[PDB]
């Protein structure tokens, strides 16, 4: 190795009222721990605390664990975070830039389609899903059951995590039998396959001079092997609503700056929210959704706890622990991802080696190159069902539709009439005739 490569040296989980700040210094606690040196020491050593968004935050952090850095950061949104960031400082700790550096995040207890409904993640994540539907050409209920063949296996990885708050194991059936209890939130969801705790996640990270330096063990070292960072176009604008290619040349460009491929993989935590983002992998890589590897490491989002943001610094941290217990393997973490926007990876092991700038830059300004589908705003005339949603938790129930005209260019349309409804809730839409007419508020529509 070269002495500034970047190794994790500390990993740390919490689970609980507490503040925030609380909550991520006992997490931080933890990493300064994991580390097998002298916590005190560690702390008077960092040089940057970095925070996950949910008053100075990431300073109070380091007030809390004895630490006095010289740059405090506090991230940009998203589930991708996480995973952004630990890419970034260990760039940073690779070139002439920093030495020691904390990361950390927490939750507590306590445009054109934002006029038309799509404000919330769930009702977008359903148009996204229901696009896929149609690609594959699966009837309603066979895509039910995909999801909750998907997601059953990650449930029951929850149940035996000590991290997750309040998990019970789901099967098959459960999830994908409506009740009652488990009664349809948003199309194509039912409520127990979407789903409030205290927790949270810090990572400490290092070149390998100071985790010399410093007195940690070699034992504890993973090197951050392969990264990419990338981006979508907004929801409209994608070749295909039911895919992400953005995602999969994330993870394919990770995968070469370890120099491996999917096979050389030993264990997965893909981020979970809703399917969508964990099929999407599947489809553009080849990997099986019932792989024996397991696609989790934390149990995933609905069942595992939390909002979201902050969800894959307890990947990382979990694939972290597993690799010092295996090492020489691999483990691919991903993160997502705003509505499937932004696509983050890391893989790491114990088997060290140089920091490879990745292809992120060149990769991205390829796919923003790629042909944009067209939009009509105010959208008067005939069109094509392309994808939908319906709001169960409205009365009346609310459909919103994404539609392509006769031109080929998209819109969008919410409805709420009766005949058009009961044709999104109950049957299968796709392609179907409907007339939309124009408002600047919404624009409305209704069966031809």
């Amino acid at each position: 190795v070269d002495p500034r490569t970047p190794v994790i040296v500390g990993v740390g989980q919490f689970t609980e009222g507490m503040s925030s700040v609380e909550l991520a210094t006992e997490a931080a606690k933890a990493a300064l721990h994991d580390c097998g040196a002298d916590a005190d020491t560690v702390a008077r050593a960092i040089d940057t605390v970095a925070g996950t968004r949910q008053s100075n935050y990431p300073r109070s952090v380091a007030r809390n664990i004895g630490a006095d850095p010289a740059h405090a950061v506090l991230e940009v949104i998203g589930g991708q975070s996480p995973q952004h960031l630990a890419t970034e400082f260990g760039g940073k700790i690779a070139a002439g830039e920093n030495d020691v550096v904390l990361i950390f995040g927490s939750e507590n207890t306590s445009e054109y389609t934002i006029r038309h409904g799509l404000i919330g993640a769930p009702v977008q994540y359903g148009l996204l899903e229901n696009a896929r539907r149609a690609r594959l050409g699966l009837s309603v209920a066979d895509y039910r059951l995909a999801m909750a063949e998907l997601f059953a296996p990650f449930s029951k990885v929850a149940a035996k995590n000590p991290y997750s708050s309040a998990p019970t194991e789901r099967s098959v059936e459960e999830l994908l039998t409506v009740t009652a209890s488990n009664r349809m939130i948003v199309d194509p969801y039912p409520r127990l396959m979407v789903a409030q705790v205290n927790q949270g996640a810090a990572l400490l990270m290092m070149s390998v001079e100071s985790a010399r330096k410093l007195g940690v063990p070699e034992e504890k070292w993973v090197y951050l092997r392969g990264h990419a960072d990338m981006k979508e176009p907004k929801l409209l604008e994608r070749a295909d609503i039911g895919a992400s290619p953005a995602s999969v040349t994330a993870v394919n460009e990770a995968l070469r700056v370890a120099g491996i491929g999917l096979d050389d993989v030993a264990a997965f935590d893909l981020y979970s929210c809703f399917p969508f983002p964990v099929f999407n992998i599947c489809d553009g890589t080849g990997l099986a959704t019932d792989d024996p590897r397991g696609l989790t490491l934390t149990g995933g989002l609905p069942f595992f706890g939390g909002l979201g943001n902050n969800y894959s610094m307890h990947g990382i941290a979990e694939a972290v622990n597993e690799m010092r217990d295996k090492p020489g393997q691999f483990a691919l973490v991903g993160a997502n991802g705003g509505i499937a926007s932004k696509y983050s990876v890391g893989i790491y092991s114990t088997e060290p080696a140089d920091w490879v700038a990745d292809n992120s830059a060149q990769l991205q300004a390829e796919h923003d190159a790629q042909p944009k589908v067209a939009i009509t705003e105010k959208a008067d005339g005939t069109g094509t069902i392309e994808t939908y949603t319906v709001r169960y938790d409205w009365t009346p129930h609310t459909g919103i539709i994404i539609g392509r005209l006769d031109d080929g260019s998209r819109f969008l349309a919410k409805t709420k009439d009766e005949d058009l409804v009961k044709l999104l809730s109950e049957g299968d839409p796709i392609g179907a005739k409907i007339v939309v007419t124009p408002g600047e508020k919404s624009n409305r529509a209704v069966l031809a």
